[PDB]
């Protein structure tokens, strides 16, 4: 499938404002220079990858237990993307993922195998190569 | 900075649905196999990456026409994700990004000299190193 989304920004750099749009969901989502790289109020690129890949493991964790004959009751993860100003230029360098899933029957080995394979496996984990770290935390609850 | 946001999953794989939320704003995007890899109501994590590329380079290309001393009036970005469950596996092979800017005083042929250029160089777009082919088109209105 083909998916889309569009952002307008208006102005320069420093100075300038814009909106990234998820038009279908009735989504906007403001930023700017100190939204993305400083706390001014609104979003950032950087917190939409965040969800996207958080999306992406809870899926692919449920999956991958479901495979092994363990389908979750819930699977919860943050995602934390750190963006550094290095090496004069601006890059995301590590993901955090922080995991607490509650499944049925699963050991906590098992389980713990489980979630450190699905972290090597689909879509935007994948796409996001160009990332140096990616740190897996995870436990049943 | 580091930003965060998360995403729930309940249930298997086909039958399960979640929910990915903001940090810094008020959005719950669900999402389910359907959404996701049929056309099923609903958004999914290559929209918001989509709409997180589409914001990167717009501000990016904002920021380099400035350095040129052509600052834009308006730059617009639509970004299409390309996702297949191929080659065996769900990847996200291709990204479109299609861009029409107002930009005072500028020639077309420098903006789209600007434009390529930009297409490189910023986070969002060198974190997604791992997507086969990432395609611009680009036009002055």
């Amino acid at each position: 499938p083909v998916r889309k989304a569009k952002a307008v920004w208006e102005g320069g750099l420093r100075q300038g404002k814009g909106v990234m749009e998820l038009q279908s969901q009735a989504f906007q989502g403001p930023y700017s220079y100190p939204s993305r790289f400083e706390e001014g109020e609104g979003t950032n690129p950087e917190e939409l990858i965040a969800a996207a890949h958080a999306g992406c493991f809870s899926m692919a964790l449920a999956a991958s237990l479901e495979r092994e004959g363990f389908p979750p009751k819930r699977v919860s993860t943050e995602a934390r993307v750190h963006l550094e100003v290095v090496d004069g230029k601006p890059t995301l360098t590590r993901i955090e993922l922080l995991t607490e899933a509650e499944v049925p029957g699963i050991s906590s080995e098992k389980f713990l195998e489980i979630a450190e394979a699905a972290k090597e496996g689909c879509p935007v984990s994948r796409a996001l190569a160009g990332v140096k770290e990616v740190v897996l935390t995870a436990r049943l609850v």
